[PDB]
């Protein structure tokens, strides 16, 4: 089997994506925040503190024929921005694009923190990182993936999300016409739960290649590249005017600017972000101080290669037994 499911920003800034989702029977149709840094399938649902849902669409089990409670079971997650939720479990029937899984684990949210609550395009979160981060308890549960994965015509999802536009996710393929060139396969250890992987070095505009190993994850779900403080300053130093700010929360720039593209080795191979990419406007309405799309991983305690990394990108998750990472231009 296959699935392919369209995933579309949920603001003028790319902040996130959202790719909609199957839930139950009759179907219940969910907005939810596809994550390759976790792996939690997690809904906004009628078990949710009313006062902490704000126009977000709700998952109902007691409408779906198909779900069960999973007696006992609850979760509870963080996230590395600070927000969090909580809740119990069903087993319900979920489908992404045409893709179905019977028995999946969906994680009805009892409480969310502010930033879910606040923001009302995102109903939830579907997880696609390894299973063993599920933060079910008593019983940990599977992904979505993982659920499907015997059953997909290969072991495999792709990540093609767009800049300023839809993209796509698809499962049990590859779509050979997304990408230009060949895919490069790189190494991933899954001993921290993530898609680990080291990138080859970077390069900053027109500049000459930077050949070092930079460990980090491919995480759909965060939506900057962080990035060694050394890394992030090489890049900063060439935009004028250029700054960080501990009261913003990481480098400004003049939104006067025209910012210099990244490169990011993928071995042999590289990948290049457009500086449009970088940059995430006004700090706040009407500032001609913009946010910098790369920041500084340090006291994160890792590097991520999130969305302005991965959109450049044509990006396989490839879970075969040995797992690898995948990328293409496009």
């Amino acid at each position: 089997s296959t699935g392919s499911a369209t995933t579309t920003p949920i603001d003028s800034l790319d902040d996130a994506y959202i790719t909609p989702v199957q839930i139950g029977t009759p179907a219940q149709t969910l907005n939810l925040d596809f994550d390759t840094g976790s792996s939690d399938l997690w809904v906004f649902s009628s078990e949710t503190t009313a006062s902490e849902v704000d126009g977000q669409t709700i998952y109902t089990p007691s409408k779906s024929t198909t779900a069960k409670l999973l007696s006992g079971a609850t979760w509870s997650i963080s996230y590395g921005d600070g927000s969090s939720s909580s809740g119990d479990v069903y087993t319900d029937t979920v489908s992404v694009g045409g893709l179905t899984v019977t028995g999946q684990a969906v994680e009805s949210a009892k409480k969310v923190s502010s930033s879910f609550t606040e923001d009302s395009t995102i109903d939830g979160l579907l997880g696609l990182a390894f299973s063993t981060l599920n933060t079910v308890s008593p019983t940990q549960q599977k992904t979505f993936f993982d659920n499907a994965k015997a059953s997909l015509d290969s072991p495999v999802f792709t990540a093609d999300l767009g800049y300023h536009a839809p993209g796509t996710y698809n499962f049990g393929f590859i779509d050979t016409t997304a990408y230009t060139g060949s895919i490069t396969y790189t190494a991933v250890s899954t001993k921290q739960g993530f898609w680990e992987w080291t990138s080859t070095g970077y390069a900053v505009g027109s500049g000459t290649f930077k050949s070092t190993s930079i460990d980090g994850i491919a995480d759909t779900g965060t939506t900057l590249l962080y990035l060694p403080a050394t890394v992030v300053s090489a890049y900063w130093a060439q935009v004028s005017g250029a700054k960080s700010s501990s009261s913003v929360g990481g480098y400004v720039f003049p939104c006067s600017a025209t910012l210099p593209s990244f490169t990011f080795g993928v071995g042999s191979a590289r990948i290049v972000i457009p500086g449009d990419y970088i940059d995430f406007g006004p700090i706040s309405t009407g500032s001609s101080s913009c946010f910098g799309g790369i920041q500084s991983s340090a006291g994160i305690g890792i590097n991520i290669f999130g969305d302005v990394a991965l959109k450049a990108a044509f990006v396989v998750f490839n879970g075969a037994t040995t797992p690898t990472l995948g990328f293409a231009s496009k």
